[PDB]
């Protein structure tokens, strides 16, 4: 039932995952070939990288009002404690919001499959690193994702319109993990695997 093709990548997204919400994030010197933002809501301090858009979003020093999705995972900068992206606004109010996910799937012998769930939204801006990470995650518990079939898309539909997609064959892009939207406009999510 479960092709080694996939090893890496159902791997990845079984890792278990971390939320810190209403913390504070420090930011130190620059001290190698990127910055983080450091999180400390336990005995830990939590090293947060800051990739793509984070990196000129977040200036040394003190950052309140910060939510952060963690995966933690091994490195290449000897830390401890380290997860990429996933940092958000905290929350200024209740959000109880919920977006249907609607899955076709194409196993190797052909056979279509339809399912559905409903993706429950508690935050206001949600980072695209914890769609991804916590929707594949479903998907390979509930639906095989990386078992039999490991590629095709998840797609989350804006009600103001637009969409963001996750191609299935490969990692997020780390960049991408720290892109934000804004949780209480997501409309409905399409997520189609073969
Ligand atoms: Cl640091």
């Amino acid at each position: 039932e479960i092709n080694p093709k996939f090893k890496d990548l159902r791997a990845y997204y079984t890792k278990p995952s971390l939320e810190f919400k209403n913390e504070i994030g420090i930011i130190l010197k620059k001290w190698t070939t990127i910055r983080f933002m450091n999180v400390v809501p336990d005995y830990f301090i939590y090293k947060i990288a800051l990739v793509g858009k984070d990196d000129k979003k977040y200036g040394e020093g003190v950052h309140r009002n910060v939510d952060v999705f963690v995966v933690l995972e091994e490195n290449n900068y000897n830390l401890e404690k380290y997860s990429v992206g996933g940092i958000t606004k905290s929350n200024s109010k209740k959000v109880d919001h919920k977006a249907g996910v609607r899955i076709t799937k194409e196993d190797n012998k052909g056979t279509i499959s339809h399912d559905v769930s409903e993706f429950k939204i508690t935050k206001e801006q949600i980072s695209l690193k914890e769609l991804d990470f916590k929707l594949r995650k479903q998907l390979i518990e509930k639906n095989n994702l990386y078992g039999n079939v490991g590629s095709g898309k998840i797609v989350i539909k804006m009600k103001n319109g637009g969409k963001y997609t996750f191609e299935l064959h490969k990692k997020l892009q780390e960049n991408r993990m720290a892109d934000v939207i804004d949780g209480t406009n997501i409309d409905n999510i399409e997520v189609n695997i073969k």
